C-alpha cells in the first residue's frame, strides 16, 4: 500500500494491496466500538501477517483509500486486452457462519451511511473473493471508503482478512462460487450416464481396480512435459522449501500457492518493489503438483519402510496445505482458467495415494475438488458424446486426468457407472466422423485440430488414446472395436506418412521440427496388445521396426516371434491433407496441393512466417532418417525453393504472411490433391490459383502441376503458369539441400561438381544427381539454373537472419513470358550410369513416358516404364485416348492394362464439404472405350462403351479390375 490512490491515472496498472508487512499498517483502518483489529502472524497470503477481525452482528470496520476507478474502456485501453477494475482480497474462517459478509464503497463512509455486494460465510479455509467495481456491486469518482460489515443476524465471531487489492484484470476471470455471486460463472459438471448400467459386482470392481494399478504402473515406470524427479534427497529439500507446518486447532501455515493464470490479477510487471518482493515467495501450482507427483510415485517405488512413510506423510501434509489455501469444492479462488496445465500431475498424483488418502479420510475432499475446478472441461468431462468429442488436445492433455477423477470417485456404483460412460464416451470420440473442420480422426487415416490433418497435434493423441484403450482392455470397459480399428488405421496412416519425422510439407506451423513417429512408439505397441485378438502383428511389427528392436526381442515383447516392419512401398492418397506418398526403397515422397478445405500453411504471429509456399505442389524426397542429415537445413533455406513447387521467388518482407498474426490460406476450388491405383502408383494434380485481392499474393499467379509417381520414379509436368509479370521470377524448384562434408558432391551430366561457389544452366536432355542419390532429368525445360551458394535467409519464427550453403536447382519461366510449362523425370536410386541409360531411353523417341494431353482441362501421362496412365481432369471432359472417353466432374483417374485385365482407379481429391458441413460422397461417371465385365465402382455397357460409376468419399480412391467383352 503507497499513499497514492488505486488505479491512480498517472500509473494505471500498478496495484494498491494491503497485506501489511509495511510501518503504520493499519494506519488507513479504523472499526466502530463493537470491532478490534488486531494483526496476526498465525497464518497469511502475502508477507507474515493477516488482520485479524473480532466483531459483534452488524458491526463494521472501514478501510479509507481514495479509489479513481477507471471505466471498462480505460482499464482496456492501459493494458491492452478487455479488462476491468477489480476488488480482490483473502478470507479465514477457523468456523462457518451462518450469514453474510457485506462490502460496502463510498465517500467518507462510517457505520450508519453508494454501491456493495456479499461474501457467504458459511466455510472453513482461505476463500478468495474478486470483483469488477464496474459490473458486480448491487461508482462516482470519490469512493475513499471500503467498509467490511459483519453479518447482522449473528451475535459474535471473528474472520482473517489478507491482501486487500485493487488492481486492473482480464474482464474474463471474476468466476462465481459457493460465497460470492459475480456476472461470470462456469458451471459444474453434469455427468451423462449410459444405460444399461453394470452391476457392483466382484469382477467390475477388480477390473476397476486393475485398471487403476494399470496407471499407476504407467506413472512409476517417460512422459512429455512432466519435470520427473527421482531422486528422494532433492524431493524432500524441495519440499522442506514450502516451509509447511500444521497449525493447532486445524490448518496450515506455509508459502501461499497460486496458479501461472491467477498471478495476472497482481499485473505483477507493474507491482511495486515492496510488493514483488512478497509476491516472487509464492509457489506456482504447476511446480507444487509435479512435487506432489514426483513423491507419490517415489513412495510407491520405495523399498524402506522409513522413507516410504515419511514420502506419504510429505504427500499428505501437502495434501492439507492445498486444500487449506481454499483448492476446494465451492472456491474458484477468482479463477482456474487452464486448470490443467497446474493440476495435471495432482489427477494422476491420487492413483498413486489412493489407499493413503482413504485412510487420512481425504479422498471425498480431493475428489470434490478436483471435479469442481474439472468444470472447466465439463463440454469432455459431462461425457456426452458430440461433434467437439473428437478433441485431439483432450487425449494429449486430459484424457487421463478425466479417468483418474472418475476412478477417485468414493461410491462403488457411481464409480462404475462413470467409466462404463467413459468407455461409451471414449468409443464415440475414437469412432465418430466429426463434421465439417472439427477435431478428430478421418476415414483416410488423417487427424485433423486447428480444422485440417496436423500431425503436430495428433502425434501426441494417438500417444495417449493407444494408452486408454490399453489400460481398459481385456475388461468389461474396454473400449469398442469400432474406436479401436480408426486408431489403428490413423496410426498405420502415420507409419506411411513419416520416415521416421513427417515431412516439411506435413510440419504445420513447425517447418524443420517435424514431429517424429519415435515419439508415438509406444502407441504401436498399447494398440498392438489391445486388439480382440492380441496382438495385432501390423502395429507389433511397427512397434519393432520405429524402436529399432530385433526380431530376437519380439517373443519377450508380444509373447510370439514378429518380424519389424520393413519400410511401406507404394503410393498412399491422403486428401484429408491434398497429399499423398510414393514409397521406394527407404524414401518417402510428399506430393502435395491445397484447397478450399486444405489450408496451404499455419501461420502465427511467430511461427511459420514464411510458409505461403508450404503446399505449392510440393513433392519433398526424404530418406529413412533424419531430415536435417539429409540437408533439410533451416539456416539460409530459402523459403521460395520449397522441392518440387512453382513459386514467385520474392524477398523475404514480400513472402511474409501479410496478417501480423494467423492465416490459413485456403486454395480458390475444391479439387486439388492425389489418387492412388493397386496400392502401388500415384498422381498428384494441383490447380494453382491465387485470391483475387490479397495483399502479397499475385492475383494472376496460376501454375497446372501433376506428378505420376511410379517404382523408382516420378514424372513431373506443369502448363499454363503466368502472373501479372510475364513470369518475372516465376520457378518451379527441382530440389535444395544443404552442403555439408557428408552431402558435398553434385552430377551434371556425368561429371561431379564440388565447388562452391558453383552456377550453370542447363536444357532439355541434361541430367543431374543431388547429394542425396535423387536423379533429374530435364524432358522439357529452357533454362533450369543450377546453384552452390552461400544463401542468406530468416528463421519462421522471429524472423532472425540466418545463413548456410546450400545445392539447388530450379527452372526459369520468364523464358516463357504466358502459359509457362516443363517436364522433368526423378530417379530415387539414381547413379551416373542408371541416370546415362535414362537419358538415352529420352533420346530414343522418348522411351521413357509420354505426355497425351497438357492444357488447363486434362493433363494425362503415360509412364511406359511402369505402363501406367494418369489422368488429370482439372474440368469434367471428353478426351481421344484408347481407355477414357469421358469424366463428368473434376477428378483423377489412372489405368493400368495387365495381361488379360484393365484396372481403372477414380477419385475427386474434393473432399466435398465446408468449415461446418459433413463430407458426402461424390458420383464420378467414368466412360471407358470399348466393352468391359469386371470393387463397389458399378459398370454398365452402353453401346460400343462401358460407363462406370466411382463414388468418391473423403477423397478415397476406388478401383475395379476389368476384362474384355467380345
Ligand atoms: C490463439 C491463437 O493464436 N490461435 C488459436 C489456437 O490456439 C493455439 O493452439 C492451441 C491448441 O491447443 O490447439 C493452444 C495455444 O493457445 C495456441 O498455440 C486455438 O485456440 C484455435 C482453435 O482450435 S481449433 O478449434 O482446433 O480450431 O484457434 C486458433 O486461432
Ligand atoms: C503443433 C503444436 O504446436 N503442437 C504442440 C506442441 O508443440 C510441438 O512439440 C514441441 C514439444 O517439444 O513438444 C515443441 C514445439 O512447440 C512443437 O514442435 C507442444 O507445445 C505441446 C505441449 O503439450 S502440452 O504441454 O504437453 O500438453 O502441445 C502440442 O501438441
Ligand atoms: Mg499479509
Amino acid at each position: 500500500a503507497t499513499s497514492n490512490p488505486a488505479f491512480d491515472p498517472k500509473n494505471l496498472m500498478q496495484s494498491e494491496i494491503y497485506h501489511f508487512a509495511q510501518n503504520n499498517p493499519l494506519a488507513d483502518f479504523s472499526s466502530d466500538k463493537n470491532s478490534i483489529l488486531t494483526l496476526s502472524d498465525k497464518r497469511s497470503i502475502m508477507g507474515n501477517q493477516s488482520l485479524l477481525w473480532k466483531w459483534k452482528g452488524g458491526s463494521s470496520f472501514t478501510l479509507h483509500k481514495k479509489l479513481i476507478v477507471p471505466t471498462d474502456k480505460e482499464a482496456s485501453k492501459a493494458w491492452g486486452r478487455s479488462s476491468t477494475p477489480v476488488f480482490s482480497f483473502w478470507l479465514y474462517n477457523e468456523k462457518p457462519i451462518d450469514g453474510y459478509l457485506t462490502i460496502d464503497f463510498g465517500e467518507k463512509l462510517i457505520s450508519t451511511s453508494q454501491a456493495g455486494f456479499k461474501v457467504k460465510l458459511d466455510f472453513t479455509g482461505w476463500r478468495a473473493v474478486g470483483v469488477s467495481l464496474n459490473n458486480d456491486l448491487e461508482l462516482g469518482a470519490k469512493v475513499d471508503s471500503i467498509r467490511f460489515k459483519a453479518p447482522s443476524n449473528v451475535s459474535q465471531g471473528e474472520i482473517y482478512i489478507d491482501r486487500i487489492m485493487f488492481s486492473v484484470d482480464d474482464a474474463r476471470y471474476q468466476w462465481s462460487d459457493y460465497q460470492v455471486k459475480t456476472r461470470l460463472s462456469e458451471p459444474e459438471i453434469q455427468f451423462h450416464n449410459v444405460k444399461p448400467q453394470l452391476p457392483v459386482t466382484p469382477e467390475n470392481l477388480a477390473a476397476i481396480d486393475l485398471i487403476r494399478q494399470r496407471l499407476i504402473n504407467e506413472f512409476v515406470g517417460k512422459e512429455t512435459n512432466l519435470a520427473l524427479e527421482e531422486n528422494i534427497s532433492k524431493l524432500k529439500s524441495d519440499f522442506d522449501a514450502l516451509n509447511i507446518h500444521t497449525l493447532a486447532n486445524g490448518g496450515t501455515q506455509g508459502r501461499h500457492l497460486i496458479t501461472d493464470k491467477q498471478i495476472i490479477i497482481y499485473q505483477p510487471e507493474n507491482l511495486n518493489s515492496q510488493d514483488k518482493q512478497l509476491f516472487d515467495n509464492y509457489v506456482i501450482l504447476g511446480n507444487y503438483t509435479t512435487l506432489m507427483f514426483n513423491i507419490s510415485r517415489a513412495y510407491v517405488l520405495e523399498k524402506d519402510p522409513t522413507q516410504k512413510a515419511q514420502l506419504k506423510q510429505m504427500y499428505l501434509l501437502m495434501t492439507k496445505h492445498l486444500l487449506d489455501q481454499g483448492f476446494v469444492k465451492g472456491s474458484a479462488l477468482v479463477t482456474t482458467h487452464h486448470w490443467g496445465y497446474s493440476s495435471r500431475w495432482w489427477y494422476i498424483s491420487t492413483l498413486l495415494m489412493s489407499d493413503a488418502l482413504k485412510e487420512a479420510n481425504l479422498q471425498t475432499q480431493v475428489y470434490d475438488s478436483l471435479l469442481w475446478y474439472s468444470r472447466e472441461f465439463k463440454s469432455s468431462f459431462d461425457m456426452k458424446v458430440s461433434a467437439d468429442s473428437s478433441d485431439l488436445d483432450y487425449f494429449n492433455t486430459l484424457s487421463r486426468q478425466h479417468l483418474a477423477l472418475l476412478l477417485l470417485e468414493p461410491d462403488d456404483q457411481k464409480r462404475i457407472n462413470l467409466v462404463n460412460t467413459f468407455s461409451h464416451y471414449i468409443t464415440g470420440a475414437l469412432t465418430q466422423v466429426p463434421p465439417g473442420g472439427k477435431d478428430g480422426l478421418r476415414p483416410d487415416g488423417t487427424a485433423w485440430r486447428h480444422e485440417g490433418n496436423y500431425p503436430g497435434y495428433s502425434f501426441p493423441a494417438f500417444k495417449n488414446a493407444s494408452q486408454l484403450i490399453y489400460l481398459l482392455r481385456d475388461t468389461p470397459f474396454s473400449v469398442g472395436e469400432s474406436g479401436w480399428n480408426n486408431l489403428k488405421k490413423a496410426m498405420v496412416s502415420a507409419w506411411i506418412y513419416s520416415n521416421p519425422e513427417v515431412g516439411l510439407p506435413l510440419a504445420g506451423r513447425h517447418p524443420f521440427n517435424s514431429p517424429s513417429l519415435k515419439s508415438v512408439a509406444q502407441g504401436y505397441y498399447w494398440l498392438a496388445m489391445s486388439a480382440k485378438s492380441s496382438p495385432d502383428k501390423t502395429l507389433a511389427s511397427i512397434y519393432l521396426a520405429i524402436s529399432d528392436k530385433t526380431q530376437n526381442e519380439s517373443t519377450a515383447i508380444f509373447g510370439e516371434t514378429i518380424t519389424p516392419a520393413s519400410l511401406p512401398q507404394g503410393f498412399y492418397a491422403f486428401n484429408g491433407g491434398a497429399f499423398g506418398i510414393h514409397r521406394w526403397q527407404d524414401k518417402m515422397v510428399t506430393l502435395k496441393a491445397y484447397n478450399t478445405n486444405v489450408w496451404s500453411s499455419e501461420i502465427y504471429n511467430k511461427d511459420n512466417r514464411y510458409g505461403r509456399y508450404q503446399s505449392h505442389g510440393v513433392a519433398q524426397i526424404v530418406s529413412n532418417g533424419s531430415q536435417l542429415s539429409q540437408g533439410y537445413q533451416q539456416e539460409g533455406w530459402d523459403w521460395n525453393r520449397m522441392q518440387g513447387a512453382t513459386t514467385i521467388h520474392l524477398p523475404l518482407k514480400d513472402l511474409d504472411s501479410p496478417k501480423p498474426h494467423t492465416l490459413m490460406q485456403r486454395g480458390e476450388r475444391g479439387f486439388s490433391g492425389t489418387s492412388s491405383l493397386e496400392g502401388q502408383y500415384g498422381m498428384m494434380a494441383f490447380d494453382l490459383i491465387y485470391p483475387a485481392n490479397l495483399e502479397r499474393f499475385d492475383p494472376n499467379f496460376t501454375a497446372k502441376k501433376s506428378v505420376l509417381a511410379a517404382d523408382n520414379h516420378l514424372i513431373f509436368i506443369g502448363s499454363n503458369i503466368n502472373s501479372s509479370d510475364k513470369n518475372k521470377n516465376v520457378e518451379t524448384t527441382l530440389f535444395q539441400h544443404a552442403i555439408t562434408p557428408t552431402l558435398n558432391t553434385l552430377w551434371i551430366n556425368g561429371q561431379k561438381i564440388e565447388n562452391m561457389p558453383y552456377q550453370t544452366t542447363l536444357q532439355q536432355g541434361d541430367w543431374l544427381i543431388d547429394s542425396n542419390g535423387n536423379g533429374y532429368l530435364i524432358t522439357q525445360a529452357e533454362k533450369v539454373n543450377v546453384s552452390r551458394q552461400h544463401q542468406v535467409s530468416a528463421e519462421n519464427k522471429n524472423r532472425q537472419p540466418t545463413e548456410g550453403n546450400f545445392s539447388s536447382a530450379w527452372i526459369d519461366h520468364s523464358t516463357r513470358p504466358k502459359d509457362a510449362s516443363y517436364e522433368y523425370m526423378v530417379f530415387l536410386d539414381a547413379t551416373p550410369e542408371k541416370m546415362g541409360e535414362m537419358a538415352q531411353k529420352f533420346r530414343e523417341n522418348n522411351g521413357l513416358y509420354q505426355v497425351l494431353r497438357k492444357d488447363k482441362d486434362v493433363h494425362i501421362i503415360l509412364d511406359k516404364l511402369s505402363n501406367v496412365t494418369g489422368y488429370a481432369f482439372y474440368q469434367p471432359a471428353s478426351i481421344e485416348d484408347k481407355w477414357i472417353k469421358k469424366v463428368n466432374k473434376p477428378a483423377i483417374v489412372m489405368t493400368h492394362r495387365q495381361k488379360d485385365t484393365l484396372i481403372v482407379s477414380a477419385v475427386t481429391p474434393d473432399l466435398n464439404m465446408t468449415r461446418q458441413k459433413a463430407a458426402t460422397p461424390v458420383t464420378i461417371n467414368v466412360t471407358i472405350n470399348g466393352k468391359w465385365q469386371s470393387s463397389e465402382v458399378k459398370y454398365q455397357v452402353s453401346g460400343d462403351n462401358t460407363e462406370l460409376t466411382f463414388t468418391s468419399y473423403f477423397g478415397i480412391p476406388q478401383e475395379i479390375k476389368l476384362s474384355p467383352l467380345p
